[PDB]
Formats: C-alpha cells, structure tokens, sequence
C-alpha cells in the first residue's frame, strides 16, 4: 500500500493507473484524510520530499509525491515553483495560462522557450534518510493562444515540437510516453525494481 | 575569475573532491577561507541536508556553491549512524571516537550480520535560491570490521572493509578510493551534469 501525496487531480490521472499497473494499490491522500502540506521549499525536490512526508506523517504508509512546474526562458525560469500560484490564490489552471499568455504577448515568436520539471519522490517511511528521488524535464514552446482539451495546468500552451502538437492535444497515454512526469516516473520504477 | 565554494569544513572531504572539480576548470574556494561557519543540518535525509549546507554557503558568499551530505549506514544497527554519522558519539566527536564507539556497540553482532553502506549525496547551486540544484549520489557496500586497518582516508574508513577488494577503505590508496567509494561516483555524476547543464 502506497499514499498518492497529491490533490491535484490531473497529477492522480496520469500516475495512479500506471503506478497500480508495476503492481502497487495506490490511495490518493484524500481519502486518508491527508491535507495540503505547506510547501515551504525552495526547489522541486525540497516540496516533493515535503509532500510525501506529509502524508508518510499522517498515514505511516509510504508515499509518493510530485512537484513540477513550467519553466520559460524569457521569463528568467519563472513561474517555476511558483507554477501553481502565478496568478494569485484566486488562482486556476485557465488564470495561470491566461496570465502567461498576457505576460508573453510581445515576446517574439522564436523567443517563447519553456521547460516542464518534475520531480517524483518515492519515502519508505516518514523520515527515510534515503528517499528515491527521480526528476525529469520536457521542452517545449509556448504558443500564443490554447489548443487542445486533454491534461491539465498549462499544457493547452505547450507545444511539443516531437509530436508537432501541444500537450493537451495528446492523449493521455502519448503524454505519459514522453512528458516530464513519464520520464520522472520510468526513472522511479526502474528503481523501485 | 568565477570562484565555486566548497561548503564543507570537512577536510577529508575537501581533498577527495578538489582536485577533480579543479580538473574540471571550476576555482574552487573552501568555505572557511571565506569565513563562512558551518551550517545548522537540520534535514532529515542527506539530500536535504546537502541542500542547506550548499544553499548556506551561497547565501553567504553570493557564489555558486558544492556540498556533500554523506554517511555510514549499518544494517543491523537499522542503518545508524546515518544522518547522524558526524556527531555519532556526541558532542566531543572525533573520527576515532566515532568509530571506537561503533566498534563497540557491535561487539557482539555476528560475523553474517555486519553489513553497511556509505552514502554520499553532492549538490551544486548556482544561486541561494537556485530551483532545479543538480542533485546527485552514490552509495557503497561494505562490512564493518572489528578492528580498525589502514591509516588512509577518514571517518570510518578504518572499520569499513570492501568485499571487492579485500581490504578496508583506509587501506585503499587515494586513487583506488576514489575510483569507487560513494564520493568518487557521486563526484563523476555531479562533473558529467555539470558539463551538460
Ligand atoms: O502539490 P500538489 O497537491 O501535488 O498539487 P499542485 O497542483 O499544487 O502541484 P505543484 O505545487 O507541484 O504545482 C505545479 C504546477 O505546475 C503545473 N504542471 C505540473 N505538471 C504539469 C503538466 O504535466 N502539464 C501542465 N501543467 C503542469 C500545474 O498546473 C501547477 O501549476
Ligand atoms: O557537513 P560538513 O561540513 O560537510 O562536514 P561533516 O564531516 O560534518 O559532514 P556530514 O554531516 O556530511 O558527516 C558525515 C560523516 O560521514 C562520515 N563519512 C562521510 N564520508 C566518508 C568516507 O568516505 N569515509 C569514511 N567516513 C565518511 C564522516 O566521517 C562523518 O562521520
Ligand atoms: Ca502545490
Ligand atoms: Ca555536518
Ligand atoms: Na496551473
Ligand atoms: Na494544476
Ligand atoms: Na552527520
Ligand atoms: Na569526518
Ligand atoms: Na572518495
């Protein structure tokens, strides 16, 4: 038995299956009563161990969490970590992709760079010194206006120049082949094997 | 010109890794001739523990900076000292008392029942604030002896016999340390993202 440290549901879809699939039962936070961790970090990894602690604390299952984000090169790397909150606590997947959208209006065409992070984090228990930690990444290009209606977050603006499509023009089993988390997470399997 | 600090005021550390990062072409400057003090290890796993030790130092000396957060776990101990290593017999520490203490304490575990494993994990940060630090680690097995061999190295190398080569890792040389501890994979990681970063 393994806790899904996350409540961000378009996370769950593309983790959950794939996880229970290398042979895992997976339970998603929620259902243990688990809150939202503060996230206090300052790095993908410091959340993503932070998350999964959490939920190690409060369930003494071990747990896996996600932290990720999109990083634009114009933009310095932002949002970042910030990813999640870029337009404020108001703050939604169209808001997010919206702003940054508004922000990057006259940003030249061949100018609009971006990089998804992701790092998946695999703890024992609570305070295993030696969580398994797997990042990966995922370039990409952000276009000037939505496409597509699959995912989640800001994949609508996220053009994959290996699939000539944006992320959320994929299907979800072409996004898990190749996206940040899919490599994060064919990293942690092979460990975990 | 760009100087790298070394945030650790381990001196066994500094001269397993300075060298190679040198090689490398990064100038490196350990910590303490910066005046930089040692950093409070408040994490629970040595990646976090790496983080903050590097983070510190950046945050102090406005320089990108290397830290390893490194360790003995022993199997039947389930896996102590740990994070805890350094500080294993307390506040007095000292390799030898850290090691004569552990030593002790597994007088009478059986011969089948002394396995261990160093861990080291390194991190570079570009900035204090940095969000994607390259993180790497290594680790390697080995058995706790039950008296210490060898005079080279440091911290528990003494008691750490390595199977592979028959000897313990303080009656390794330098060169054949490093070409297989925890560090020196780590270390070889951390140069190869850097190259590619
Ligand atoms: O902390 P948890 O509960 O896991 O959920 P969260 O959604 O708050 O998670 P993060 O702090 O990790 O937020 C990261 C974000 O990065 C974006 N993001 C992460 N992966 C994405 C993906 O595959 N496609 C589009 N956006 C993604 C996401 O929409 C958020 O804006
Ligand atoms: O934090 P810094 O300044 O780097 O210095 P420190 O020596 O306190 O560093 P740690 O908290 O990382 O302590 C780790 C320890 O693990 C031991 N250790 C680490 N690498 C070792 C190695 O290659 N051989 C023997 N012991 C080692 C070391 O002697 C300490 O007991
Ligand atoms: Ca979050
Ligand atoms: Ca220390
Ligand atoms: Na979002
Ligand atoms: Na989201
Ligand atoms: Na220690
Ligand atoms: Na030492
Ligand atoms: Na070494």
């Amino acid at each position: 038995k393994v806790v899904l440290a996350t409540g961000n549901v378009g996370k769950v879809r593309e983790l959950a299956s794939l996880l229970s699939d290398f042979g895992l039962d997976i339970v998603a936070q929620t259902d243990l009563g688990v809150d939202s961790a503060e996230e206090t970090g300052l790095t993908f990894i410091e959340n993503a161990i932070l998350k999964a602690r959490h939920a190690a604390k409060v369930t003494a299952l071990p747990a896996i969490a996600d932290a990720s984000g999109l990083a634009v090169d114009v933009l310095g790397g932002a949002p970042g970590i910030y990813s999640a909150r870029y337009s404020g606590e108001d703050a939604t997947d169209q808001k997010n992709l919206q702003k940054l959208l508004e922000t990057m209006k006259d940003v030249p065409d061949d100018q609009r760079q971006a990089r998804f992070h992701c790092v998946l984090v695999y703890l024992r228990h609570a305070e295993d010194p030696t969580p398994l930690v797997c990042h990966g990444s995922w370039p990409g290009v952000i276009t000037r206006e939505p496409a597509g209606t699959g995912g989640f977050g800001y994949d609508p603006i996220f053009f994959v120049p290996s699939e000539g499509k944006t992320a959320a023009e994929l299907t979800r089993e072409e996004k898990s082949a190749i996206s940040h988390r899919g490599q994060a997470l064919k990293l942690l399997l092979d460990a975990l094997r």
